[PDB]
């Protein structure tokens, strides 16, 4: 029993099977966490697949957005936010939930980093999206930039959040990359280091390197750090939870995603 | 902790607590499944608590129809029975299934008797609907009788079946008893044996006793037989699968039964 997967493409070093086989492991249960690559055409197939075999399976790029008009039911927030990044199947039934907004949310409090405005989220794409939705409901300002200006400005409409231009960063007191910008690339960053405030907080869901341009500038600069790590853990720890209705350890999850990088 | 219950008026008497007790056990988990009196006036407010300290819970009468209106989601089947004896709760949200029809038929694959129709549904009130779901959508002729012919014709439409006299129970191949008569009445069912399917199988919804005189007589007949318990067990099994996603011996839910019934 317990049959789990993260459907994406590329998906070939996702953190998320040695995470959960973690948490398989730590609450005595029986059952595998497999990556199973996925376009984004061949998904229809896929969560029909899900729906014969699967308790249920994380949904990741490029997938998340698609899933919807694919599920028996998709929660408020997941429909607001409009990604699915964890899917739960009951009775060959779908329904779509979103753990990185939540996930967020606690990887900041467990972390300890404080929840100060006003907050900047850097990238109004799928995950700044997710960002933007948790802090807000967290009650903070929220600020969004994003290279197209038309993506941020969209946002900030829809959400009542407002569209800021890269300057604003020295104002913000919590910072978020949510963009792919050094991802894989050391000498990349979203933010030039000029712009970074002397005071406050920086998150960077990129994961990889672990020590991003981004949060070396902000570390340099006085700022409190976390990595991409803590938010990955406790989505994946959500989504758990969503599934059997058991919390594995945060930390415990995060860890063994650290040991999969090496 | 895993965090069950079911809900209903009474339940002084179920035996689902005794079930997920040994669901809980034999599959290592912390938890417990307790009974919880649940008279119609409190389904919202018990509702609500169930939306923020259970994972799940099961619902008896008389609160399986008017829960529908308050959950986020019913599934399509319950929503053609029109009845929800099982709820889950993630994030909040509160979802409802019918783990009654399905439990229903695995429970004759697993004791063997054969989805061979046509089969005869005696009763078409709440048990006699879920049951009547069931059978067609397995892909079989269903029949359905009353006592009162006006439920039974009814029911045949809506459903797409068909209402018969009594005496069709004779050329039926599987017979359900869907009604209340027998219930602590060993001398008491709602089929004379006269009536009595020439070939096939009979199944009484019916526990208490366990040996009704339905059971007694269809099996004087030569009819293959099944009590109440096997579908008890498997409404129960897939429920614990529906909260948690393992599915605890369905054969071990019935001998727990039985050792809460005593007999
Ligand atoms: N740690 C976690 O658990 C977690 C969770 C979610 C996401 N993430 C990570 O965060 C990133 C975002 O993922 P996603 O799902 O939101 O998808 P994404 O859709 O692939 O990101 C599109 C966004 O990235 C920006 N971006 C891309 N290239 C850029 C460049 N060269 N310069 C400036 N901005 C650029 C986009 O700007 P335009 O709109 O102008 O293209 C936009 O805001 C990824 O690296 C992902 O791994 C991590």
């Amino acid at each position: 029993m317990l049959r789990f997967a993260v459907l994406g493409h590329p998906v070939a070093h996702s953190l998320s099977p040695a995470m959960h086989a973690f948490a398989l492991e730590s609450l005595g249960l029986e059952g595998s966490y497999e990556a199973w690559d996925t376009p984004l055409e061949a998904l229809p197939g896929r969560l029909k697949e899900v729906r014969r075999a699967f308790r249920g399976v994380n949904l990741t790029l490029p997938l998340k957005e698609a899933a919807l008009a694919h599920l028996d039911w998709v929660s408020p927030e997941a429909q607001r936010i409009g990604a699915v990044n964890t899917v739960l199947q009951v009775e060959g039934r779908l329904f779509g939930f979103n753990t990185d907004a939540p996930g967020f949310l606690e990887a900041l409090k467990a972390g300890g980093i404080p929840l100060k405005g006003p907050a900047l989220v850097l990238g109004a794409g799928g995950a700044g999206r997710a960002v933007a939705f948790a802090l807000r409901e967290a009650g903070l300002e929220v600020w969004v930039w994003n290279r197209t200006p038309q993506r941020a400005l969209a946002l900030a409409e829809e959400f009542g959040l407002r569209a800021v231009p890269l300057e604003k960063a020295r104002e913000a007191r919590l910072l978020v990359n949510a963009t792919r910008v050094g991802l894989e690339d050391p000498s990349a960053s979203p933010l030039p280091a000029e712009l970074f405030p002397e005071e406050g907080a920086a998150v960077d869901l990129v994961y990889r390197p672990l020590w991003t341009r981004f949060l070396r500038e902000a570390k340099a600069k006085g700022l409190k750090v976390q990595t991409g790590l803590p938010m990955l853990a406790w989505q994946g720890a959500l989504a758990f939870r969503l599934w059997t209705g058991l919390l594995p350890d945060p930390s415990g999850m995060e860890e063994a995603a650290r040991r999969a990088l090496g």
